[PDB]
């Protein structure tokens, strides 16, 4: 799976250990081996949420399966919780787009997962 | 909804108030309240369109509904118009990807919109 | 197509001519006119793959058609090959998400491709 967070919070406000915490917590939440979890954090962005520029985040989670109504609710609680605790972003200023990828549409290691 | 623009134009060329203008224009075009519109502008990118690094943009609009054939034509006129007037990018060097999101696949505020 | 690569490799390690090579090789692999191919490279990113911040890349390829099981395998060999040769990223640390876009969902030049 792949998790991306884009945020206006400055780089200096991203704590040590943040990528590792995302990797570990997403491995647990998705049930996928951590060796297959990729994470990407993009601070210092020019962004607004509802026309205001308090801390906010726009995120995506792509996974081959492990995406659905109840699962996505659980991921949103986990991820908003981490962004609130670690980046001080209010959960009502976070969007996370979830993508259930077909295996044939995910390239890796000179091929796809199909 | 979420609107993202990635462009090679320099940050100094993005006018003050551009994020607010995008927020309000997207609220009007989509019929969604501005409180739910997020906008993200990424200048200074390393990008080419047709092999040329003249000003260009790669954009996305994600929305729960309000996406379709006629609506997307109207959004493209609006958004290319704004990128041309405000960032001096030719409409023929802009791509906009439109995504009609299922409510269950959009996380927000510790849950999803489902 | 349009192709985006996000990587932790530093900007100074992206060789001259890389965007051109991507544009031309994508033209060859898809048969699409190069004048409409868009490429975007984002170096210096804060990212991990399997918990490690050795060189890695997270990419997307969007196309209207020209996406499928065999085609995507061929694109992954081409693109991983380029990322390994030019950016020194191991193919097993690359993900590429493939998107088959409906023409009505791609805006360009004040309209859509529908
Ligand atoms: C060339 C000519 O052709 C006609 O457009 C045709 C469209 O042409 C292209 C040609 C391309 O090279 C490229 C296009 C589409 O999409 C870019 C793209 C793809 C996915 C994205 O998410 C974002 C961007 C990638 C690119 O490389 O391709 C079809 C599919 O075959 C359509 O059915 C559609 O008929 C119209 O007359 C258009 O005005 C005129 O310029
Ligand atoms: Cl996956
Ligand atoms: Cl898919
Ligand atoms: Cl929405
Ligand atoms: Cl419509
Ligand atoms: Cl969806
Ligand atoms: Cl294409
Ligand atoms: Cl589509």
């Amino acid at each position: 799976p792949m998790f991306i967070v884009n945020t206006n919070v400055p780089r200096a406000s991203v704590p040590d250990g943040f990528l590792s915490e995302l990797t570990q917590q997403l491995a647990q939440a998705t049930g996928k081996p951590p060796q297959y979890i990729a994470v990407h954090v993009v601070p210092d962005q020019l962004m607004a949420f509802g026309g205001s520029s308090e801390p906010c985040a726009l995120c995506s989670l792509h996974s081959i399966g492990k995406i659905g109504g109840a699962q996505n609710r659980s991921y949103s609680k986990l991820l908003c919780g981490l962004l609130a605790e670690r980046l001080r972003i209010s959960p009502d200023r976070v969007y996370i787009n979830y993508y259930d990828m077909n295996a044939a549409n995910v390239g890796w290691n000179n091929s796809t997962f199909a």
